[PDB]
């Protein structure tokens, strides 16, 4: 419900932090508008220990949350890479849903069954929402989806609960921030921006 | 070894590959889609424990793993997972972190012409990588791929083949004596095989 155990997320967010996963300026955000986060998860595929910690939290939220699971399914394509290696640490047939045809269901899934899809981040939802659709409309049955990480934005709950579609992350924008302030990433100041950006990525700098 | 003709076996049981000879597909005898293979958890041990020995022999001083978009990078990943080794991918540059000179080998499902791993190949030496060379499942053993290979020097390595897979394919009863000589001239000429 979420995400995992809360020392998974703090681990985590922990690693992703070190290794530069996520980079935060609250001082000098980045552009889009202005954000003081910036993340790409596709870095931790590059430090085998932290990518094994990721992973590993893959397959232990997924046998909290989607015990039932028969089918692995990557993004594509930042998610397809922690599916791959999560399907074979699972022993579980792996596939991978693209963002258009070239039917966007690469591998061989059968009618009704029971899928989780990977994803590396969750801005807004969409993207995944999208894979999620496609699933649906070649006969999946999916279970839900689970992030390595996630923003928190309303947009997303939002997005998510529209499309009754079940979301769990490894960590989140919240405890990675807390994290960050304890470990000297950023100080009490920045800490209070970006808790303003989850708010309103407009009016924060205000 | 035993591998190419294991692994021949699977593609064909799973429908990885397919053999049409006596009607082709639309001017082709043979249908081949790999990513079928990620569905079969042992066909897909198989094969990944195939490319982890194959880089042990071939390329041992290896530093990093690359997949090729997008067909190769579930391969790559349980690749570099079992090996304990860095993961990266190149697009269509190159997605993750490899340094200066890093030792490289890049992981593709199929070998046609060679052309898509070959660009693949280019664009990592552009951005630094010592590509070490190249790891493909199959390869259809067209010449055109031996020449694109030989001329941007290139090494490459399959853990199965055309060869093998069409006399498997006989033995196995997939194909009968003479769809397995019109699968010989395929190779031969894709155009006057019939």
């Amino acid at each position: 419900m979420g995400r995992g155990s809360m020392t998974l997320a703090k681990d985590i967010a922990r690693d992703l932090l070190d290794i530069k996963a996520v980079y935060l300026k609250p001082e000098e955000p980045f552009t889009w508008i202005k954000s003081p986060i910036y993340t790409d998860n596709r870095i931790t595929l590059s430090y085998p220990e932290t990518r094994t910690l990721i992973e590993n939290g893959f397959v232990e939220t997924i046998k909290e949350a989607f015990p039932e699971v028969e089918v692995i399914a990557g993004t594509a394509t930042a998610g397809i890479p922690h599916g791959a290696i999560i399907a074979d640490k699972m022993n579980l047939p792996l596939a991978y849903i693209r963002s258009k045809p070239k039917n966007q269901i690469e591998g061989r899934v059968t009618k009704g069954q029971k899928m989780v899809i990977i994803e590396d981040l969750i801005s807004t939802g969409g993207s995944v929402l999208d894979a999620v659709a496609a699933a649906q409309r070649e006969g999946a049955d999916v279970l839900g989806v689970v992030a390595i990480f996630t923003y928190e934005l309303p947009k997303a709950t939002a997005n998510f609960e529209k499309a009754s579609v079940k979301l769990v992350t490894l960590s989140n924008y919240s405890e990675l921030i807390k994290v960050a302030k304890v470990q000297g990433y950023i100080d009490a100041d920045g800490l209070t921006l970006l808790k303003k950006f989850k708010e309103n990525q407009e009016t924060w700098q205000d």
